[PDB]
C-alpha cells in the first residue's frame, strides 16, 4: 500500500524507514552498505537492515545491487541468508534511489564459535551438516557461493546456522594479497584462476572450514597465494596429468610442473584423532581436481550425518534466471529493474 517512513541521521548517514522498524543502532558500515540493528515490530525480530549506499553510482555497481537483490529474494532456505524486507523512501521511479534491506539479525558467526578451541565431533557434524544442507539448495539453483568462509557462516546459540554474503556481488581485490583469512578456504583453481570454476570451488571451501573446526586451526594458513598452494599440494599431493590437461594457462601448467611432485598425505596422520567418518569426508572434499570432488547432495549422504541426514528434509530451490547477468543494460536500466523488484516484494509469511 505504502507505509509511513520516519527521517533520522545516524553516524551522519540519514535513515528513512519505514515505522515498523524501531531503536535503529549502527552496527557497522562497510564500504557496500551501511548497517543497523533494529527491532521490527510487525515480524517481532530484531533485524538487521542495510541501506546500500550509492547503488547506482556505475553500471557495475548498478548490476551488483540488481543481483544481489535478485538473489537474496530467490533465497528460502532455513540455512540461507532470507529477505525479510526491502524498501525505498521513493515514491517514484523518478526519486527511487536508495535501497534497503532487512534480514533477521545474526549475532555470532562461525569465528566466535571456534575463535577459543576445537568443538566436539557432535558439534562438527551438526554445524557443517548445515552448510552443506544449504549449500545442496544454493547449488540446485545453479548458484555458486564463491567465498565460504566462518565469518560467512552466522550461528546462533543453539548452533543453527545460515550462509550469508555470497560471493556473486564483490570483485575480490587486493584483499586477497598476503596473510589473509579471506583467500585461505579458496579452492586452488580459483585462486591462482587456473581454470574456469564450478560449483565444488564451495565443497574445497566447507573441507577448509570442518578441518578447522577439528582441530581448531586454519588448514592453509599461507602467508601469499603461492605459499599458499604449496600448503595445499603438500596436503593433497601436486596434479597429476589428468588434472593439469585441464588447466587453461600455459603459464599455469608451466609454474606447476616446476614443482618436485609430491604425493597425497595419510589424513589420518594429519588430523590425529579424530573420527574416522569425518577424515573419509574431509579426504573426499579436500581433492585436488574439482571435476572429482564431491558434491554437497553426495557429502548430505555420507555416513557421518547419519544422525542428521534425512533426504525429505534437504530441500532443493526452485529454478534461479540468472540471464540477466549476459544483459546489457545501462545505469537507468538497471536501475528500474531493481526498482520493479524492491516494489514486486513479497514478504515470507508469518504465523
Ligand atoms: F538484508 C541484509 C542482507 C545482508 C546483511 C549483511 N551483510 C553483511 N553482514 C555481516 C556483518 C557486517 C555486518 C550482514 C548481516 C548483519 C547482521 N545480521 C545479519 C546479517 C544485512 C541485511
Amino acid at each position: 500500500e505504502r507505509p509511513t517512513f520516519y527521517r533520522q541521521e545516524l553516524n551522519k548517514t540519514i535513515w528513512e524507514v519505514p515505522e515498523r522498524y524501531q531503536n535503529l543502532s549502527p552496527v557497522g558500515s562497510g564500504a557496500y552498505g551501511s548497517v543497523c540493528a533494529a527491532f521490527d515490530t510487525k515480524t517481532g525480530l530484531r533485524v538487521a537492515v542495510k541501506k546500500l549506499s550509492r547503488p547506482f553510482q556505475s553500471i557495475i555497481h548498478a548490476k551488483r545491487t540488481y543481483r544481489e537483490l535478485r538473489l537474496l529474494k530467490h533465497m528460502k532456505h532455513e540455512n540461507v541468508i532470507g529477505l525479510l524486507d526491502v524498501f525505498t523512501p521513493a515514491r517514484s521511479l523518478e526519486e527511487f534511489n536508495d535501497v534497503y534491506l532487512v534480514t533477521h539479525l545474526m549475532g555470532a558467526d562461525l569465528n566466535n564459535i571456534v575463535k577459543c578451541q576445537k568443538l566436539t565431533d557432535d558439534h562438527v557434524q551438526f554445524l557443517i551438516y548445515q552448510i552443506l544442507r544449504g549449500l545442496k539448495y544454493i547449488h540446485s539453483a545453479d548458484i555458486i557461493h564463491r567465498d565460504l568462509k566462518p565469518s560467512n557462516l552466522a550461528v546462533n546459540e543453539d548452533c543453527e546456522l545460515k550462509i550469508l554474503d555470497f560471493g556473486l556481488a564483490r570483485h575480490t581485490d587486493d584483499e586477497m594479497t598476503g596473510y589473509v583469512a579471506t583467500r585461505w578456504y579458496r579452492a586452488p583453481e580459483i585462486m591462482l584462476n587456473w581454470m574456469h570454476y564450478n560449483q565444488t570451488v564451495d565443497i574445497w571451501s566447507v573441507g577448509c572450514i570442518m578441518a578447522e573446526l577439528l582441530t581448531g586451526r586454519t588448514l592453509f594458513p599461507g602467508t601469499d597465494h603461492i605459499d599458499q598452494l604449496k600448503l595445499i599440494l603438500r596436503l593433497v599431493g601436486t596434479p597429476g596429468a589428468e588434472l593439469l590437461k585441464k588447466i587453461s594457462s600455459e603459464s599455469a601448467r608451466n609454474y606447476i610442473q616446476s614443482l618436485t611432485q609430491m604425493p597425497k598425505m595419510n589424513f589420518a596422520n594429519v588430523f590425529i584423532g579424530a573420527n574416522p567418518l569425518a577424515v573419509d569426508l574431509l579426504e573426499k572434499m579436500l581433492v585436488l581436481d574439482s571435476d572429482k570432488r564431491i558434491t554437497a547432495a553426495q557429502a548430505l549422504a555420507h555416513a557421518y550425518f547419519a544422525q542428521y541426514h534425512d533426504p525429505d528434509d534437504e530441500p532443493v530451490a526452485d529454478p534461479y534466471d540468472q540471464s540477466f547477468e549476459s544483459r546489457d543494460l545501462l545505469i537507468d536500466e538497471w536501475k528500474s529493474l531493481t526498482y520493479d523488484e524492491v516494489i514486486s516484494f513479497v514478504p515470507p509469511p508469518l504465523d
